[PDB]
């Protein structure tokens, strides 16, 4: 068990669209701040194992990392494991849910390892919810 973080956001799209763009891995780089390189050649398609790599930054630190589909429900659910280097483990759940006027995007951001058991785990985590949450809101800027 890890401690988490939350950040949602709602959009006026149906669920089958929001996920359409939620998981466009190609264009994370238009919304998603933390971003900073693919190492890996992304997938045509996405399921249950797929694993990808790409470089995020974070409060200025930068940091390769692991990722590997663990469940896969479209256009609902995912669960994305993260392994980084120097002890970082992640495990990122992510929900789409309709609504009455659109659909919400949320992920639940589990942050672990040993690297962020110690004492830069609150820094992270802290950055990490505004990060993501700015991440989100341009998501929400850029699709609708």
């Amino acid at each position: 068990s890890m401690a988490k973080l939350s950040v949602s956001v709602e959009v006026p799209l149906p669920p089958e669209q929001a996920w359409e763009y939620a998981s466009d891995l190609s264009r994370y780089h238009e919304w998603l701040s933390i971003h900073r390189a693919w190492r890996s050649k992304l997938p045509e398609t996405l399921e249950k194992g797929t694993v990808i790599e790409s470089i995020v930054e974070v409060k200025g630190m930068l940091n390769r990392v692991r990722w590997t589909l663990v469940h896969y429900k479209p256009p609902q659910a995912l669960t994305l494991n993260g392994d980084g280097r120097g002890g970082v483990k992640v495990k990122l759940i992510g929900k789409i849910k309709p609504t009455d006027n659109g659909a919400t995007v949320g992920f639940d951001l589990h942050l672990g390892g040993p690297a962020l058991f110690g004492p830069i785990g609150m820094v992270v985590a802290a950055a990490l919810k505004s990060d993501i949450q700015e991440s989100l809101n341009r998501f929400k800027q850029l699709y609708a």
